[PDB]
């Protein structure tokens, strides 16, 4: 009969979710790490790596420094998804924005949450078990909500470039108009950034394995 509820299986989706959402963050992973190890002389043409310099330095984030590279790298696994060959457009945007500092700031906070998560979790990814089931569900939803925020980032950076290209808004033949458009574009990314951080501190939190 006479219509159940069950723990055991609500259990097994929640790691099948889990593990599933575990290998696709290291598949990006093991792609950012390739787009360092690989990273051409010109860095993608990224070329507002060398007007950042760290806070009492003559060193910029273009250097090769491991604190450089892994600025540039958490870096890359924000900007991920975009084609590697539309970066130098990205970056003959941004640097039109008054606050390219920080919002490159928050693409290296962004990737290196995620990179931060991933690399605590994908060793784990056969003893999640051992959670309890509630914060297996925390776990799950926090991991694939981090997920989510680094995607969104990404999408609204590539759909910055389209809308650059089709002048939307005027952003491409009014300056000021760019400006105010990439200011309100930097709070965004800021909040998922802040947001991203809790997350993964969700995360950490309760899965001490
Ligand atoms: S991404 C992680 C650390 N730095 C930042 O995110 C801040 C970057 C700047 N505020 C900026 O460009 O805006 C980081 O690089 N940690 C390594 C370390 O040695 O502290």
């Amino acid at each position: 009969g006479a219509m159940g509820k069950p723990n055991k299986q609500i259990k097994n989706k929640l790691l099948d979710d889990l593990k599933n959402l575990i290998e696709t963050a290291n598949e990006d992973r093991k792609k950012y790490e390739k787009k360092l190890e690989e990273e051409p002389s010109n860095q993608y043409g990224i070329s507002i790596f060398k007007e950042i310099y760290w806070v009492a330095s003559y060193e910029t984030v273009a250097d090769n420094t491991d604190r450089s590279k892994n600025y540039r790298k958490f870096t890359y696994a924000t900007l991920n998804p975009i084609n590697t060959n539309k970066l130098a457009n990205l970056s003959k945007i941004l640097i039109q924005s008054k606050q390219k500092t920080l919002l490159f700031g928050t693409f290296c906070n962004l990737g290196r949450t995620f990179d931060t998560a991933i690399n605590h979790l994908y060793p784990k990814k056969d003893a999640l078990d051992k959670l309890e089931i509630s914060n297996l569900e925390k776990l799950k939803n926090s991991f694939e909500k981090l997920l989510s925020m680094k995607s969104i980032v990404s999408d609204m950076l590539n759909q910055l470039l389209l809308d650059y290209q089709d002048d939307k808004d005027s952003i491409k033949t009014d300056i000021a108009k760019l400006e105010s458009h990439l200011t309100e574009l930097y709070k965004q990314i800021e909040k998922k950034s802040s947001q991203a951080t809790k997350l993964k501190n969700n995360i950490l939190s309760i899965s001490n394995l």
